[PDB]
């Protein structure tokens, strides 16, 4: 089964990685529902920086021969969605 | 003299990664003085703006012989020189 799990204060770096957000925290989740298996759809909660330092959503994809590159410490909140499982090992 | 890698705005990620504070820029350079394995680190000068603290230094390894991933959004300047890049392939 493809179970959705969320872990924060820890991030795992895959391969294909971009960064897109503007507003509406929940809304950017659907950015990977366009056709995006989104193997990791993760967030990085911020605001205490420069007035308005709002959401920047983290999207990366790996589980091939390249497993994960671990980022320790100040990670936001990374969640596994659903369709990633079927794309897990392409 | 070897493979001095200095990227601007764009972050080239291979395999290993860890973050140290950028409190005194020389500090993270000293990571290489404890163990010459750091091939290139990502620097972000996030201080002169709002945060009176400092930024951070992304110590990473494998530039060339790794799956070279090019990502953006959190990049500043990834810079190092060294001679250890000899073992970058193996």
């Amino acid at each position: 089964f493809c179970h959705s799990s969320f872990y924060h204060d820890t991030d795992f770096l895959g391969e294909e990685l971009d960064i897109v957000a503007a507003k509406s925290h929940e809304a950017c989740q659907k950015l990977c529902t366009n056709a995006v298996r989104c193997q990791f759809f993760t967030y990085t909660p911020a605001q205490a920086s420069c007035n308005e330092g709002k959401g920047k959503c983290y999207l990366k994809l790996s589980s091939n021969g390249s497993p994960t590159k671990i980022l320790h410490g100040r990670g936001g909140i990374s969640g596994y969605t659903l369709r990633l499982c079927k794309m897990d090992n392409e």
